[PDB]
């Protein structure tokens, strides 16, 4: 992959991005309770609580719109899928370590994309 540009960058850190998260479905035996929206009928009160939702397909669907400029957008999305667990089921819930298995291993693989250097170096000439 010769990226030469700022949008030949994005397009290649948003398909990275998608695998990262693709390959979090065998993580962990709970994780697809992380992949679509909380529906009401199975949590009562949720969005009372919980005002910037967040789940792993619209994660998908913003980096196929090409919404992730940066890392720090990305893992500010991915930091709310850990922050509402901990908040709506209280802390030591048994989902908040697989919020946390998740986000950590999300996190590790972001670094070990090939080329993410130059990703982010041709990400920061907007
Ligand atoms: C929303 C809080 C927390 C969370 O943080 N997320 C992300 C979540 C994502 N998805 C789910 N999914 C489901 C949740 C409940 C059920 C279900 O069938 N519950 C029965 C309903 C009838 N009742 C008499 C007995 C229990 C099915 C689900 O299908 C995938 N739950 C989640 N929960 C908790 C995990 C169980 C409760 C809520």
């Amino acid at each position: 992959p010769n990226i030469t540009s700022y949008t030949e960058a994005l397009d290649e850190f948003c398909i990275e991005l998608q695998r990262i998260i693709n390959s979090t479905k065998t993580l962990h035996h709970y994780s697809h309770v992380f992949w679509n929206r909380v529906s009401e009928r199975i949590a009562p009160n949720y969005y009372n609580l919980v005002k910037r939702p967040m789940w792993l397909q619209l994660m998908i669907n913003k980096c196929k719109k090409r919404e992730y400029k940066s890392r720090k957008d990305f893992q500010d999305d991915l930091d709310l899928i850990v922050e509402n667990c901990k908040i709506y089921n209280g802390v030591n819930h048994p989902l908040v370590s697989v919020a946390t298995l998740i986000h950590s291993n999300v996190v590790k693989k972001i670094d070990e994309i090939q080329g993410i250097e130059k990703i982010e170096a041709y990400l920061s000439l907007k």
